[PDB]
């Protein structure tokens, strides 16, 4: 039993991780195959950052300028272009130890694994959300862009996030593999609305549901809501409205544990309204959302 | 900027894990060099829990009874022994992934990350805490134990932990690599009391000066204490008395932010007092407590 915050084993993204250097700036590319993906903006320099036109800086470059190393061995760039806001930089030599992979666009109130590197040097990994509003809150320093988000499906690194910007709010941005932003977001020093966000209320239902499982029942009531009652509470409390589909998802919870998916609404209801009295569910003093539904069934049984 | 509960990239751990089944019992084992560590009790059928004679039933067992296998490999055993709590397992073949290692005795008090694993399978990653009391509040399942606790400096990975019990209470308790317990506990299924546990206060000193870098300042005030004024209210809220050397690991910290030691105390000493009136510090509505001073140098600088 315990429920953690936990991330995907990290290996087969940390086989992956390169620097790129071009000008005086370093970041981190990943490297699949003979391709190796980083953010556009390692073009800039600081004269760019407030409004750069990417289409010009990059006919500026030639694939020598791009220094692609893995480790302590230099990659030969045989190929450049930009495809959104990612470079693809072609290399002579296939990564021996890419694994299988897939690029995916993760929805909003997903979760992924991030794997915070360095000059291409893993740091540390953790867990986060894809907000309601596309942005993402990790740890990100200079020198971070090119790190990436993933998932883990037996032997299957599917790569959903690229590590592009913090906005002036301290909030991270970043886009697919493809170089599509999540979100409103340009690669532009400029300050950026990241609009409204909301709670996750399925991934809050979830983790409500693995607090019972995991022997948290405090919070467990003799009340019931239906979708229009909750809802209205949902949206007093900025939570994303619950749906059937959500309720279908929660399915197996609620089999396993016996608890009817509107009553653990009734008693999200009634913590949402009285707060948590000084009391805490899995170690939190809040109702946590970087679980979904997925998350909590792969915990509680052990999938690997 | 941003600061997560991360945990160290796993790879190196990955490398090291294989599955061990004596009998009908399927747990896991580390493979370092020629060795396979694994908790002594994989020998043990649901008979012997409550009371094992470990010496008696390995005394049953021969070299070709404990089954390591390494992904699809089996790996041929040529010799068994029995440390404290743990099992090594001679292996004809040395490990071809062993990172640079060390076994260490973690102190309580200090960070770790746990590689779950299931059938020698690496599931996930996370980042925990050595309790005062020397329990840790993990995410453990059946099949989990032999899981390890690990921190990376460099390239050397240094194992502090092996995951061995589940107390009934839903706490873990474990040993060191020379199968040592964490604490008074022993591998056996009784009730055991694992003694009043404490808040780690330098790490919650540690973690307000992580909040301040990066952005959350409102805990801050006009304030001052003093070690003694502060330890009065540190034994009525069940935390640590801090002490000169903790004051000094919290040195860094303060001429990074230019908050004396004691004036950080004073902010505790009344977020204690008041509670937080339903504000947040990095995301928790909570004192966190599971990250060391080192920890916060070392996400705030990005060491890889
Ligand atoms: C996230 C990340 O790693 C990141 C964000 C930004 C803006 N950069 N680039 C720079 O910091 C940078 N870019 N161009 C230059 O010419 C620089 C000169 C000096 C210092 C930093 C520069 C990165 C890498
Ligand atoms: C932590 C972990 O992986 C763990 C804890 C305990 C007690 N075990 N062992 C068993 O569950 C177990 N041990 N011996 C047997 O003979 C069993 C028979 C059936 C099911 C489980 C058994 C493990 C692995």
């Amino acid at each position: 039993s315990g429920f953690r915050k936990m991330a995907f084993p990290s290996g087969k993204v940390e086989g992956c991780m390169v620097q790129v250097t071009c000008g005086t700036t370093t970041l981190n590319g990943l490297w699949l195959d003979d391709v190796v993906y980083c953010p556009r903006h390692v073009i800039c320099t600081s004269e760019d950052m407030l409004n750069p036109n990417y289409e010009d800086l990059l006919i500026r470059k030639s694939n020598h300028n791009f220094l692609v190393q893995a480790g302590n061995v230099q990659l030969r760039v045989i190929g450049h272009s930009m495809q959104n806001c990612v470079l693809k930089l072609k290399v002579d030599t296939a990564n021996p130890k890419t694994p299988k992979y897939k690029f995916v666009r993760i929805q909003p109130g997903q979760t992924f694994s991030v794997l915070a590197c360095y000059n291409g040097s893993p740091s540390g990994v953790y867990q986060c959300a894809m907000r309601p509003n596309f942005t993402i809150k990790g740890s990100f320093l200079n020198g971070s862009c090119g790190s990436v988000g993933f998932n883990i499906d037996y032997d299957c690194v599917s790569f959903c996030y690229m590590h592009h910007m913090e906005l002036p709010t301290g909030v991270h941005a970043g886009t697919d593999l493809e170089g599509n932003f999540y979100g409103p977001f340009v690669d532009r020093q400029t300050a950026q609305a990241a609009g409204t966000d909301t709670t996750i209320t399925v991934n809050v239902l979830a983790w409500l549901y693995a607090a019972v499982i995991n022997g948290d029942r405090w919070f467990l009531n003799r009340f019931t809501t239906t979708l229009n009652d909750f809802n209205l509470v949902a949206m007093k409390y900025n939570y994303e409205p619950l749906t059937q589909d959500h309720v279908d998802i929660l399915g197996p919870l609620s089999a396993q544990t016996g608890i009817a998916v509107l009553d653990m609404c009734a008693s999200l209801k009634e913590l949402l309204q009285n707060g948590m009295n000084g009391r805490t569910i899995l170690g939190s003093a809040l109702l946590e959302d970087e679980f979904t539904p997925f998350d909590v069934v792969r915990q509680c049984s052990g999938v690997t």
